[PDB]
């Protein structure tokens, strides 16, 4: 309806693909290459489904900062014959507060599902399920489930993945540029 709209469908039309594993249906972000993010408590194994074909996990790593303490990010790199558009340069290089990001999600649940969430705050830790977890960036939105993996987007950047909410807020992990060197 906006340019914010703009920026989050270009991505959701070249960079997702619907993820599900023994614990759900995920929006699934495709990053560069045949590397992708999910959120870590999907518990991805040796094989995933992707648009509902059967695909061999090549790696999964569970991030963690420095204190070792839950990122809630885990990096997918996915037995598949195609890339992804590479689109590192649009990630944060630091930790940051946004205004006017669009939380958008993908799944046969709720397919082309775009959401105007407004301020988003660098929260910074969260009990997410009981587990610490640091690089939280909130959101003050309902958000349900079926929205884990939905990609937050600002003008030209993409910020995070949907992690988690309490009926109230809505949160997502950090995305940022340093995970993804090669």
């Amino acid at each position: 309806m906006g340019p914010g709209f703009d920026f989050a469908q270009a991505i959701m039309k070249k960079n997702t693909v619907i993820a599900r594993t023994e614990k759900g249906e995920f929006t699934m972000l495709g990053v560069y290459d045949r590397v992708a993010v999910i959120p870590t408590h999907a518990s991805v194994g040796e094989i995933i489904y992707i648009n509902d074909v059967e695909t061999r996990v090549l790696d999964a790593c569970a991030l963690r900062d420095l204190t070792d303490t839950n990122l809630e990010i885990t990096i997918v790199k996915l037995d598949r014959n195609q890339k992804f558009r590479d689109i590192r340069h649009f990630l944060p290089r630091c930790e940051d507060d946004y205004n006017d990001a669009v939380l958008s999600v993908h799944t046969s649940k709720f397919p082309n599902m775009y959401i105007p969430v407004g301020q988003v705050t660098n929260y910074g830790f969260l009990n997410l399920g009981g587990t610490p977890t640091h690089r939280i960036l909130m959101y003050n939105f309902p958000t349900r489930a079926g929205q884990c993996g939905g990609v937050v987007t600002t003008t030209g950047k993409v910020i995070g993945i949907h992690v988690g909410g309490n009926g109230a807020q809505g949160f997502a992990a950090m995305l940022l540029h340093s995970y993804f060197t090669d």
